[PDB]
């Protein structure tokens, strides 16, 4: 009877109708836009020879010359635009080419005449330039993403504000954990993180609005926004010739500051030539309290606070608060303020509103029937809308600034907590922001900061998209994930503490931030995961405040050992090691780091092992798709049965805990490596015993891992042990009976080939093996995908069936974190494997991957494949090479590891082993390079085609003398060294 | 420094800072309207001699010409306008009186002239007229809500659709459970319901929008919204002379239809002399099926679905379904489709969007750029945006008609359902509706439906707001209430099951199913929540599919007792108590409801009883602030640790469960009223056995009350057995110790009088004693608050701190549902207590009470009392004299049985005992009673003042003999009798 279509089995697309019909009559060129013309999709409306795909034939309906003309044919009638001789017609399938009318040919010639920028474009300095009327290629372009400065300041992590800004302004600012200043969106839309009014005003002039900021119309002449490293700024002008500039950062914490304030600088420039009576209304949305009764009783939302206004010490009003009455939603204290800066004069608001049915009233967010004539009323109920208003005349090329001041003051940083502290808070802030200047002082002392924390690394290269977003925008990024984890963003917006293995992102940071003096912070966040170790040598999968969840999860302590390693064969500061640190167990009791290593070992190596003496799986490890054991248990449960089981058996403390659990040969791979990491600390820390017990113990672990794991064609992902009739016994390799496609004899885990590679257990034989599985089965034209079908519900019953359609996530999405893991394996395997051929291919496969996360290149084809220019994104969709959200995500940590990596740098015991591994096309690679006490600045040179120091002729000179030894000395001297490598 | 000054704090108001600087230059009459003119409240802007409280000044604000001309005085002079003869002037505070503009004139005049009217107005058949210009005076003022009807199929109370419709037709809709049909909005106001698309369409002409549904400006030169009996119409008229109506209703189910449809017809009139080319553009946004995920995962909400389009059998395009990939979420199936109706034409939508992104382009949601030209283009994700597009001439005098159906298929009414099922019932709906009249037809069988619901019983007064407003509106709530108790509303929009103790609703509607021929129902009904106690007699507190927190909650089963009664004396059928019903327990086994009810009653009289014997409080009873026993236990936990107890004591079944946990007064008067209640029906069923214990235990409980709660001037509320010293030993009476008021000795509970006089406990002279304390301490001018306050922090050593501002929810309101109990009290007593003064004042406070809960009273002083004048409101603000929402609660059910009380039925074992309680100015009281086998007409005659049968002289005649027995026979000849009573 009724049939369904749905978008993805829809049989054909409009630009493939396109091409049936006039593909013979016209060249519609390499690219092309088309529209269905009707809900039966028999015609289409489209236009040829576009530079790059993009959404034209929309824009162009948009216009009322050109869809008015587009009527005379469609929807009957199929049609295409063509241009040649820089004249328009439209093509008819019977044969006619009509030349169109003049309107309508100056429409579709300025409409044409710049699709190559529509979705805007990057400065030399690495800043997206965006059009405010453009259409967006997907929810995460368009943002730029904000932090505070907590450093030098307590509980770092946990109270530095951080904001999401969309090209104009719309999103949401917080303080500690999700403590929301402004109110965060949860709708329908990923385009809609914060209440439409944030950060928003209107501009008043004889009574009549003449600007809204989240409105562009014809009044409008010139609309487009900037996003650089964290701040913003969008511009616009007007047809009566007002010039308005908004400019919104973060401050900057300093002693006596609220915990939270963004600022947003607000210029009116009267670039004509006649005086202007002019008003401003500034709006927003403070966030609620009380966020789960958005959801469970919105009613208790509104009743538990009322509005309050704020008044100086000369009883004028400065601006308004949300005063709660429950105890528990007074212990963080909100505000906004503004100052009027008019040539010699400044101002405070002389009206408000805050009742958002009062400021609508009869009309629209849009346009405010009451934003005109604020009503000056206290609201006794939320929400905690805000409007302030204030009258301004500005004469002919003159300029009026208005700062506006929001935030958030709060009991963790405060004892003896109260109002009153936001008060004193409020009125330092005010103090320091009274001088016009002092804005623009603290503006750039931001950019100077971030510019200065990206000297640790900076490419000089051809590329300067290239160069700007890896010395900026990547390295800005990593500072963001250090502070913030993955706790933030456009769509991530619910409550997260930071989990224990993203401690990675350290990895990559802590260079940076011991580069510009702060190496006392990177020994903090040591100490703070380290404190989240339990004494048994699990750790609590998540923390913030507190930590949670006991050895949930069985991977999360090994991550530790990979940060103390960068740490101490960085700096050589094995004191860290003697520090004691408070177990995650309680009671009172510390433990030094040292001890807590040596049992994050025992744990995964002796106690939590299972048949094959490899780490047990428990509920899952790093890949939390791994639930392949549903009644799993955690590190605390564990623990108690341990011990029961030692005083049945008459064991020892360290005996095996028995079990028929499976084990995960990826923690077995990260048990290894950090075993290595272990014994090469306790070497330079002179503790010979450690150092022997860890060596044999990684031989007696690489020895397992060979035995058990490897299995004819890959190293298997997890060994099963409760089929003790050999029904299955692993799974992730040839063999496996575990595929969900029929084509391939196995699964196959990235992570089995990028982890034993990483640990250093895979020899030559078994990674050339690996990485012809991987060209044939994992490595898509949109990069190398995470894991090969499998049908798990053959041994985990438990198993989830689907959630994506196919290219989404865990339905067979390029995971872009996972896929820089497995570079960073390509990388370290091309500088040392013997057969220089299978180095060259694994080396075209790195920068084939690189090339597909890299931000700016999101730019190239940013309609297909959307993503963020300058901010990474988590996954590829593999159906439709879509850069999919969220923004923060390892993919940046390890692209940013990599790209280093590439260039040559690994540090080593006794200094920087120096291996760069260039492009084939490239001839020149140029970079600097800060360390502690010394910098240097390398120059590489080579020939067009694949070079490197295993197998290539090369001369090395380190200030002017050839040398041999490729390990350069990490230098005391506080000078600049030259390293020129000269391939032959 | 800074200062803060909340809405609260704030010293002065507008009209008083007015009245202080006009009062005697002029008359500000009775009512004014003023705004402070500044951020610092110096000075004042008003206008004098207002009909009503209102926001005058807000409206005039929005007017250009007075607003322009207030300028010239405002911000720095004070002013009043006043009207005198007819013009108005405005007053300076030098005395200046200047007649204004005759511009400001005419606007002044236009907008005071109907102030009285502003909030609506309602029809002499209840009916609420909105204008869509005018203020609301609060978020639920607005609203109407419809309802499904699945009565004659399964799981009525869990699969009934249900609808929220403000005055513009916002808000959502729902199929069973929390099911999201249309999108709910979960955000910062409590105005917003459901995504704003929702129900929503454009008009366009030419290719430019020319309406908007949610859009009034001014080409709308008349829009009003009339909110009726389960359906809301809505009405404007454009200055080019189109007449639109929207007309929206829930589909009555059919069998083979969906299991949830809403109808929206569209009616456009062309009421000028030329034909228009015109289309529509229908909008809304489907829910997600992933609710969880709008907050924790929005990327997720939009890749688990894609848009699809419906085809009818000719190829013909018509609707749209969002296609799910994840199982969990196809178990539902949503659809929309449209039918345009041009004369002799029917047609199906020619075009469609379902990108909101693409459709709104660079325009708003109110002015979209894309609503012109849709693109045919199926979303591969979501969320479920759509927009249906069709054309059509519209001649001279002539109308089309667009008939819109959206809605839900469900396993939930189907085995082995697939998408398949969705198309079956979408075409069985689509041909049931193919004949333009069948829409007329169904709207015409829902309002019947109501109406021949509602005569079960119809005043007839002087006084139709009060007729309509319980012969209709009422009515029509408590069947909503029956079939979706708490769980929907303007704000009630989380999930929530059926709470135990909500059979109360049923206490009220039974009478009105079994007289539309659905005692059937009722019987399922009880049967229900019979299957939701446990053999222990303890109750789910909350069920919907199945039940959950079993005994959690110490009133719940009581109140099954009162529906068994009510149903039992009505009817007479006791065969129920054969019924064998399933015990909470599962197992399969089941038991006959009579052992239940025997259950119910032990469990609270003599196993979960305190040291005085009687009932346990557990963790709260019907009061969930009482949480005065912080180590208390549920039902499950408490019969594993008796059964440990008669093991370990050597005890038998039916022993007290030994504890020194508090005990609930008002659990031992529900109790006594239960086994009252038992006992009664055990002597209709001729079981003498239960008939003589019953009544023993009844005297037994009583006993125990009486010697045990009686605390010097009230019933306590709880007994407190903890302290052995005798720190404390009881809430709720003079002496408690637990007054948190100094200048009250004691705390008191409305409920301990309510439920003393509701199970005929209380002597006459403790009711006199009691109304005298409630006179003093609970009566507020607002009505009876729920209990005067107390400091529980004495005895819960540390329970919540409070979350509300005086006059709110457990912070001093008047919560209505527990006065409406307490009126059932005054009501009951009045009838009885020998004194006549006693009686005369408990009838006064009873009418006071039910004059500040009628919703159509709102209308009176509607900007300040606000609520809804068709729909009850939970509780009124003690300190505003606001009604609060939300909708749904128990005022409405037991305002329903006391004003039938008052007007003298009461259902006794003899038949029906007459015994009216008038007020003291009525001379007259007719209405009509509907029996299931006969029909009465009852007219009461009584001088001015108080007169009731216990105390006045009267005559009473049935059929025209006079009768000296005041219970009238239960009639069976299917003849209307006659019943008059004169008081002389
Ligand atoms: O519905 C039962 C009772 O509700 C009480 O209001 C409660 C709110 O509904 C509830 O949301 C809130 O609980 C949280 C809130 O959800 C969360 O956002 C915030 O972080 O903490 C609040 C702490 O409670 O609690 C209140 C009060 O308990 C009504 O007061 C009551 O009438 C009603 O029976
Ligand atoms: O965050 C860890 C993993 O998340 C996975 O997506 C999950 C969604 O975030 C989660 O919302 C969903 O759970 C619910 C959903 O919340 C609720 O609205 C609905 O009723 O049921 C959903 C069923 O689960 O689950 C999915 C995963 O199943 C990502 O897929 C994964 O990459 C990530 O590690
Ligand atoms: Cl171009
Ligand atoms: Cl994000
Ligand atoms: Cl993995
Ligand atoms: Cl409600
Ligand atoms: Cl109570």
């Amino acid at each position: 009877m009724i049939t369904k279509v749905t978008a993805r089995n829809n049989k054909i697309t409009p630009v493939e109708l396109l091409n049936q019909k006039f593909g013979n009559k016209i060249n519609l060129g390499n690219f092309a836009d088309a529209v269905f013309t009707d809900a039966a999709f028999k015609n289409v409306a489209g236009i040829a020879n576009l530079p790059m795909k993009a959404p034209v034939m929309q824009v162009l309906m948009e216009n009322s010359i050109v869809s008015k003309y587009l009527k005379q044919f469609v929807p009957d009638r199929s049609v295409s635009f063509v241009e040649e001789g820089q004249k328009f017609y439209i093509v008819l399938e019977d044969g006619q080419k009509i030349e169109v009318p003049e309107d309508v040919n100056k429409a579709l010639k300025a409409t044409v005449s710049d699709v190559k920028h529509w979705a805007g474009y990057l400065t030399e300095d690495g800043e997206h330039v965006i059009d405010l009327l453009k259409p967006a290629p997907g929810p995460h372009f368009y943002v730029n993403l904000l932090i505070g400065n907590r450093l030098g300041f307590k509980r770092t992590l946990q109270t530095t504000p951080k904001s999401v800004v969309d090209r104009f302004g719309r999103g949401s600012f917080r303080s500690h954990a999700a403590t929301q200043v402004l109110a965060t969106r949860f709708d329908m839309r990923q385009e809609e993180n914060g209440f439409p009014a944030n950060r928003q005003f209107y501009l008043y002039e004889d009574g009549k609005q003449i600007f809204y900021s989240a409105l562009i119309d014809d009044n409008i002449v010139e609309a487009t926004s900037k996003h650089s490293s964290n701040r913003t700024v969008i511009k616009y002008k007007t047809a009566s010739n007002l010039e308005i500039t908004r400019t919104i950062f973060l401050v900057p914490h300093k002693k006596g500051f609220p915990l939270a304030t963004e600022l947003q600088r607000i210029e009116i420039k009267n670039a004509s030539d006649k005086a202007r009576n002019l008003s401003i209304t500034y709006t927003g949305m403070f966030g609620t309290g009380a966020v789960h009764a958005i959801f469970e009783d919105v009613t208790y939302t509104n009743v538990i606070m009322q509005s309050a206004a704020l008044y100086n010490d000369k009883g004028e009003f400065i601006g308004i608060t949300p005063d709660y009455y429950p105890e528990e939603f007074k212990q963080d204290t909100r505000f906004v303020t503004m100052i009027v800066r008019n040539g010699d004069e400044k101002s405070f608001p002389q009206s408000f509103s805050t009742d958002y049915n009062d400021f609508v009233g009869t009309g629209t967010l849009e346009h405010p029937a009451g934003g005109s004539n604020l009503n000056n009323k206290l609201n006794r109920k939320g929400p905690g809308f805000f409007a302030l208003g204030a009258p301004f005349t500005v004469e002919p090329g003159k300029t009026v600034i208005i700062d506006t001041f929001t935030g958030l003051s709060s009991s963790k940083d405060n004892e003896n907590y109260s109002d009153a502290v936001m008060l004193r808070e409020l009125d330092n802030l005010l103090r320091y922001f009274e001088k016009s200047e002092s804005v623009e002082e603290t503006l750039n002392e931001i950019i100077n900061f971030h510019e200065n924390y990206g000297k640790y690394f900076q490419f000089n290269t051809g590329n300067k998209l290239f160069d700007s977003g890896f010395n900026r925008n990547l390295a800005f990024q990593v500072l963001y994930q250090t502070f913030m984890s993955r706790s933030f963003g456009q769509t991530q917006k619910g409550y997260r503490e930071i989990g224990f293995r993203e401690i990675q992102d350290l990895f990559a940071s802590m260079y940076y931030f011991i580069n510009i003096g702060y190496q006392d912070f990177v020994k903090e966040l040591l100490f703070e995961w380290t404190a989240n170790v339990y004494k048994m040598g699990y750790a609590n999968h998540n923390f913030y405040w507190v930590g949670k969840q006991p050895g949930l999860y069985s991977d999360d302590s090994l991550w530790l050992l990979q940060a103390y390693y960068r740490y101490i064969i960085y700096t050589k500061d094995t004191s860290v090691l003697n520090e004691e640190v408070p177990v995650a167990d309680g009671n009172n009791e510390k433990r030094a780091v040292r001890e807590t290593l040596k049992a994050i070992i025992q744990y995964s190596a002796s106690i939590s092992v299972g048949d094959h003496g490899l780490p047990l799986l428990d509920l899952a490890d790093w890949n939390d798709s791994l639930k392949i054991d549903s009644n799993s248990i955690d590190g605390a449960t564990k623990e108690k049965l341990y011990y029961e089981q030692l005083k049945k058996t008459n064991g020892k403390y360290g005996d095996r805990f028995m079990s028929d659990y499976s084990e995960s040969v990826m923690n077995a791979f990260l048990l290894k490596l950090a075993i290595d990491h272990l014994a090469e600390i306790a070497t330079l820390d002179n503790d010979t015993q450690l150092a022997q017990q860890m060596s044999e113990l990684s031989k007696e672990v690489t020895d397992r891992i060979q035995k058990h794991a490897w299995k004819e064609n890959f190293f298997a992902r997890v060994l099963i042990n409760r089929y003790k009739d050999g029904s299955y016994t692993y799974l992730g390799a040839k063999g496996d009976k575990l595929s969900a496609d029929p084509n391939i004899d196995g699964v196959y885990f990235l992570n089995s080939f990028a982890w034993s590679v990483l640990s250093d257990v895979a020899t030559d034989e078994q990674i050339a093996i690996m990485v012809d599985v991987i060209k044939k089965h994992l490595l898509t034209p949109y990069g190398l995908r995470l894991v090969t079908p499998a049908d798990l519900n053959k041994i985990a019953n438990d198993t989830a069936t689907g959630h994506y359609f196919f290219g989404d996530r865990e339905n067979g999405a390029v995971f872009k974190h996972a896929s820089m893991m497995a570079v960073a394996a390509l990388i370290k395997a091309a500088k040392k494997v013997k057969d220089n051929e299978l180095a060259k291919e694994m080396a075209r496969i790195a920068y084939f991957m690189i090339d597909l996360v890299l931000p700016y290149k999101n730019l190239e084809n940013p309609f297909q494949v959307a993503g963020n220019p300058r901010i990474s994104t988590q996954y590829i969709n593999t159906d439709t090479g879509e850069n999919i959200g969220p923004l923060l995500s390892g993919t940046a940590t390890w692209l940013n590891l990599n790209l280093i990596s590439l260039a040559g740098i690994e540090y080593t015991r006794d200094g920087i082993s120096f291996n760069p591994i260039l492009r084939e096309e490239e001839t020149q690679l140029n970079f600097t390079l800060k360390a502690p006490k010394s910098s240097y600045k390398f120059s590489i040179t080579k020939p067009v085609g694949f070079a490197r120091m295993e197998s290539s002729e090369y001369e090395l000179f380190v200030d002017g003398q050839k040398i041999d030894n490729t390990v350069i000395p990490m230098y005391t001297d506080e000078k600049e060294h030259i390293v020129t490598l000269k391939f032959k």
